[PDB]
């Protein structure tokens, strides 16, 4: 992308869709305009949707 | 999960790790303290990391 971020802390991925990162590692942020929530639907699929497209019931 | 969220708008998934949602669809929010960013590392591996574990370089 056009946005580089730096890991503040290590992160151990907990799922296949997550990424292991080390403190001080530089990464591409794929679209700064997009924060995601991990959600599960009524057909038992888990994935990501933009946080601003959903709201807490 | 037990935290219910409701789609404010339709969202057509752009990637297989995202979900298609329709306005008014109800989902469960998993990791409800967690917002995610999609990042790509120096080995061109892509995945989600918690948005609070990275900052703008």
């Amino acid at each position: 992308s056009e946005v580089v971020v730096v890991a503040k802390f290590d992160y151990v991925a907990q799922q296949e869709q997550e990424l292991d990162i080390k403190k001080n590692e530089r990464l591409w942020l794929l679209d700064d305009s997009k924060s995601w929530w991990r959600v599960r639907n009524s057909m038992n699929k888990t994935g990501f949707v933009p946080s601003n497209y959903v709201e807490r019931k």
